[PDB]
């Protein structure tokens, strides 16, 4: 049948041909509604035991035996780096020596309970990215620590609480309960007799083999983590994003109460509101630093973005009118009509509305908006027999999926942040523009479940879960729905993640919703400043020496590398993190030297003086450089990128000419501004999206008052 939202509908009848994410999902019935996917622990639920699991600074496989643990051995030189999943030890039980599979119990914002259980025993495991922790529960048995090769034990012995011991050059504890003893000590299996009543059981990986550290983790080794929480603020006054992460814990015995987080470097960058501990983790993702609490802070500045750049360019007008109608006549014509390509269609219309607009051209304007409202509409109705242009909601995973799909976006629930992002795109540039056909009675309802495919931030809405695509802890986006690879999940256009959320910020600031909104600027924001450390490595801190890039086209969770998924030049390997250019990617030149050297690598590495190609994508991005090189560079001769045109392409370019480059020292109590430094004269741009006036402060004291659903530009003081 069919589910009516507002004037729009989705369907769960099947089309002919129409494929599915598997029926099989390796899940507990603890486990209720819109399950989880696109995540660091979703091969729990694909597989029947796992594929490795990066939760950071441990890593972990399922398997017949029990629970693979491993501190990874970092290497590698040149295109890639490694930080693989290895067993240092597996976690399994002295009686069940195969159990049928892995099963998730619970999954919350950065952990995850999974439970192996046959008719005489089971093992209940929480794995947490952050933690240096795992925590486990026996039923039916005792823990058998099947060690490779022979650990040699630093402190205790067969009638200790703990164990410190070493395998592979890592440092581990193993805590037991009061009265434990171990059996097997000296040899390849450790076995953790367990006393009466008494089942749990937790290892740590330690930073040194002291006594005295290993006595500081046993204090808080106790305190189960049972629960993961972000919350987000987004300050309007300061231009600031706030987040806090917390964990919950289950004390199992004694009189302390805290846990050891582990922090990433885009969580301790910078970060006032935190107090270190001496320990730090050397890992894939840099040094990760260590905190004593269960709950911390990060706050971010916003730096505001718009819906698009302002009529200030040094172009030929007439020049931009006449590529403004050459795109005009191609309104109609998307290079294919599944969800992505459509998606990367819409976007493109999406960008070149407003230079329409400001040229005058009626017709084209009235082409670009017509095709992107009558498509939306066409896509948000299912009508029935149809077989393209709609969605369907997979009520056994909880998703909704668009047809025709396109690179696993069905069968894998791959990308749908990608896809949907274009969707979210066109539909906020409509409601900024007709507050009637974005209404919730009206087209709203189906554009807000899109986001909720995508971004659900309601934990009481059980028909999606709880933020899919977005990581809150390592704070960026995966691409994978069952991260089914040796290296884990995986992103590589952090971009077209980014490109979603400034939608979704778009849509909230258009149509009035704050919730929405704030969630955009928590995503956005957050991506961000992932993308500055992981894919672009801004502080020079995060990569490898013996890594050979100053940028990583491709994050996995057990490598990162200079790859992509076809086999394209380097100029496409660099310009896929930066595409779609939005009017909310000046992100990407916070440093304009990191342009001038990411643009010169790319250069030496295509082995020519310009691009070979992308050359579109490649000037947008090296005019946050040098605008007036880009200009000269530019021309008509260039093919288009296929989400591109030419009209915005030159468009940003020749602002970028006139306005400078955007200067990230200065913020505004207004939620889509940008400000722009040309030889140290400043362009103040805001959007007000509202119905009344609203008078704009920045932080240098430059004022602007602007009126309602418009755009304002002022230059100087
Ligand atoms: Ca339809
Ligand atoms: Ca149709
Ligand atoms: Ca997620
Ligand atoms: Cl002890
Ligand atoms: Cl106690
Ligand atoms: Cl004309
Ligand atoms: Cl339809
Ligand atoms: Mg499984
Ligand atoms: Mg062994
Ligand atoms: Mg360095
Ligand atoms: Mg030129
Ligand atoms: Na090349
Ligand atoms: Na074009
Ligand atoms: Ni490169
Ligand atoms: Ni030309």
């Amino acid at each position: 049948q069919y589910y009516r939202e507002g004037t729009g509908s989705y369907t769960v009848v099947l089309p002919p041909g129409a494929k599915v994410p598997q029926a099989e999902i390796y899940k507990t019935s603890n486990l209720q509604g819109a399950v989880p996917t696109n995540s660091w622990e979703s091969s729990i639920l694909w597989n029947q035991y796992s594929l490795p699991i990066y939760a950071h600074p441990l890593t972990f496989k399922f398997k017949a035996e029990g629970i693979e643990v491993g501190k990874p051995a970092l290497g590698g030189s040149g295109i890639a780096y490694f930080g693989a999943h290895k067993n240092d030890f597996t976690v399994g039980h002295s009686s069940v020596y195969t159990f049928p599979d892995a099963r998730a119990d619970k999954i919350s914002d950065f952990a995850v309970d999974a439970v192996m259980a046959s008719g005489s025993g089971s093992i209940k495991a929480t794995l947490m990215k952050g933690s240096p922790y795992a925590y486990f529960v026996f039923t039916g048995g005792n823990p058998r620590i099947d060690f490779s090769g022979t650990p040699t034990v630093f402190y205790g012995d067969s009638g200790s609480q703990c164990l410190g011991v070493t395998i592979n050059g890592v440092n581990y504890g193993l805590f037991a309960p009061s009265g434990s003893k171990w059996q097997g000590i000296g040899t390849g299996t450790i076995t953790c007799i367990l006393p009466a009543g008494k089942n749990y059981f937790s290892i740590a990986v330690l930073p040194d083999n002291t006594v005295s550290t290993l006595t500081y983790y046993k204090d808080y080794a106790y305190c189960f983590v049972t629960d993961t929480k972000v919350e987000w603020s987004y300050n309007e006054t300061e231009s600031t994003l706030t987040t806090t992460f917390t964990a919950e814990v289950s004390v199992k015995e004694g009189t302390n109460k805290g846990t050891i987080l582990a922090l990433y470097p885009h969580q301790w960058r910078n970060n006032p509101h935190i107090l270190p501990l001496p320990y730090t983790y050397s890992t894939l993702r840099g040094i990760m630093k260590t905190i004593q609490g269960t709950s911390f802070k990060t706050v971010y500045r916003y730096h505001g973005i718009l819906p698009n750049l302002p009529d200030k360019g040094t172009y030929d007008r007439e020049a931009l009118n006449r590529y403004i109608n050459e795109l005009a006549l191609q309104a109609d014509a998307p290079v294919a009509v599944d969800t992505y390509w459509f998606g990367k269609h819409l976007g493109k219309l999406s960008c070149a509305l407003p230079i329409a607009e400001q040229l005058g051209n009626i017709s084209a304007k009235d082409r670009f908006i017509s095709f992107m409202k009558s498509s939306l509409e066409d896509w948000f109705t299912a009508k029935e027999g149809e077989t393209a242009k709609l969605f369907y909601y997979d009520s056994n995973w909880g998703t909704l999926i668009g047809y025709p799909s396109s690179y696993g976006s069905d069968e894998e629930l791959n990308d749908h942040h990608f896809h949907y992002g274009y969707f979210l795109h066109a539909a906020a540039q409509i409601a900024l523009r007709d507050p009637q056909w974005a209404s919730r009675d009206n087209w709203g309802a189906m554009v807000e479940l899109l986001i909720k495919d995508i971004a659900n931030w309601d934990r009481n809405d059980t028909r999606f879960p709880f933020l899919r695509n977005f990581d809150p802890y390592e704070g960026h986006s995966w691409a994978s729905g069952h991260a089914g690879f040796a290296d884990g999940n995986n992103q590589a256009s952090s971009s077209e993640a980014i490109n979603a959320w400034q939608a979704i910020i778009l849509w909230g600031e258009a149509t009035g919703n704050k919730t929405i909104r704030d969630l955009g600027i928590y995503l956005y924001t957050t991506e961000v400043e992932a993308v500055c450390n992981y894919w672009f490595d801004l502080y020079k801190d995060i990569f490898s020496p013996s890594y050979g890039h100053n940028y990583a086209s491709m994050v996995w969770g057990g490598k990162y590398c200079h790859e992509i998924w076809w086999n394209g030049t380097n100029s496409e390997k660099h310009g896929i993190n930066f595409l779609p250019i939005t009017a909310a990617s000046l992100y990407l030149g916070k440093d304009p030297n990191y342009i001038k050297q990411n643009y010169e690598e790319m250069l030496r590495e295509c082995g020519t003086s310009q691009p070979p190609n992308w050359k579109d994508i490649q000037y947008m991005y090296y005019a946050l450089y040098d605008p007036a090189a880009a200009k000269n560079m530019w021309n008509e001769s260039i093919v288009p990128e296929d989400g591109e045109s030419k009209a915005h392409t030159y468009h940003w370019i020749c602002n970028l000419d006139s306005l400078g480059l955007p200067d990230f020292s200065v913020t505004a109590d207004t939620p889509l501004y940008s400000v722009f430094n040309k030889n140290n004269i400043r362009t103040y741009v805001v959007y007000n999206a509202s119905s009344s006036a609203k008078k704009v402060t920045f932080s240098d004291g430059k004022v602007m008052t602007v009126g309602p659903h418009s755009m304002a530009v002022s230059t100087g003081s």
